[PDB]
């Protein structure tokens, strides 16, 4: 549920 990829920077994200 922790640290999702994209919607972020455009990685791991979180």
């Amino acid at each position: 549920a922790g640290c999702k990829n994209f919607f972020w920077k455009t990685f791991t994200s979180c």
